[PDB]
RNA sequence: GGCAGAUCUGAGCCUGGGAGCUCUCUGCC
């Protein structure tokens, strides 16, 4: 999974 | 208990600014 944090672009494995 | 999805947004933190830490919501078994 992919996720963004108003600045920091993150992700969780798939 | 396990699995899946989610952040100019569901929120905060760390600097390296990610594929890290914590919380929350929804769905399924």
């Amino acid at each position: 999974a992919v996720r963004t944090r108003k600045g920091r672009r993150i992700r969780i494995x798939p």
